[PDB]
């Protein structure tokens, strides 16, 4: 039944580059072939510093999932990298259509952190005649670094503002900044949708960037 | 373990009216009182027909969770309206903290089902110089229903579409036309958002501010 698939979609990293982020609970990773690694941290007094509690790999596709925990018990000290991934025992290994309810958490929070880094991808750069515009990896993250110093926000929660070089948002210079914005976002979307067509298996069209800076 | 917990957080049936949905599988309502409660339907050759399995109840702050079994292998006929029947014991009302994993399935599709239902209600309607703006109870879901009869949505789940006077959908915007569709659609969401904001300034628990219409129909 529809009750029975997690639901967020599978989970993809294209285009996304090697990346390590870290909060106080987790050590994720982008790694450089494409799958997702959390290491979710518990503190061990015994230890007295962070430990790898359990690790949760998800491939680049979102479609195969490995769950266990390291030396339970105890766990793993934390590293300059994710651990290596020991050959699979099986009943670690689950697929996305399949995977039980209790580790959803835990997969939606993949999902989350390569949503993150995709609005942080640029996909199409474009300098247009008053900035640097750029269209990220999620279709709807965008932002303008005018040459002036002023910039354009675009995202999905709160739509357009505008800020100077400082961060303070700035006011009918706004109104111009803004519409041109929204043409700048248009095209990048443009261009975006054009280059679909050139795409192969073995040949990208991302990123891209059109134009440079002038001077 | 903190990553060991249910996937969702407690549900809410704010400013939702009542409402009822027929799966294959379940039915399942918002009643007047904002509680949710999913009718699970499979279907029994004895009785040659879809029977009631199970139900599960859940308060209007997602806090409280009831869980019954009736009538156990037989179950009960469907009926147009959920019954309030007897629980079997104080074992079967749960918080949502203490929620058994065996029934996180069943809370969370109620959180999908109250999802769909706040994604659908809109909470600030705005008449513009172009369209009919509506950003729903979710501060995500929007469209405009432009005058001229274009139509652009814009969902989490599948970014942004925009259907020409034509009802077809755009794949590019080459038009002067297309372009100012887009165009207007971020500039009546960042307002609509604005007018959310504004308006929780004056809400109280005695007096609401939503849902709100502003303008009308040229």
């Amino acid at each position: 039944s529809h009750m029975d698939r997690i639901s967020v979609p599978p989970l993809n990293t294209k285009r996304l580059l090697p990346t390590r982020y870290k909060t106080k609970n987790a050590i994720m990773s982008i790694l450089r072939n494409g799958e997702v690694v959390l290491e979710f941290l518990k503190f061990r007094p015994t230890y007295n510093e962070d430990r790898i509690n359990d690790i949760c790999r998800i491939s680049d596709d979102g479609q195969r999932i490995i769950i266990y925990q390291p030396d339970p018990g105890r766990g793993l000290p934390v590293r300059e990298q994710p651990p290596d991934l020991q050959i699979p025992s099986g009943d670690c290994v689950y697929n996305y259509d399949n995977l039980p309810s209790k580790h959803w958490k835990k997969y939606i929070y993949g999902a989350r952190f390569v949503g993150l880094v995709k609005s942080k991808t640029p996909k199409v750069t474009y300098f247009s005649t008053l900035g640097k515009c750029q269209l990220m990896e999620t279709m709807t993250d965008f932002e303008i670094r005018f040459y002036s110093g002023a910039k354009l926000l675009k995202t999905p929660s709160e739509g357009l503002k505008v800020y100077d070089r400082n961060g303070m948002l700035l006011c009918s210079e706004s109104r111009s900044l803004i519409e041109h914005g929204n043409e700048c976002f248009t095209h990048c979307v443009n261009i975006s949708n054009a280059l679909e067509v050139a795409q192969t298996k073995d040949n990208s069209c991302f990123p891209v960037t059109i134009g440079r800076r002038p001077i």
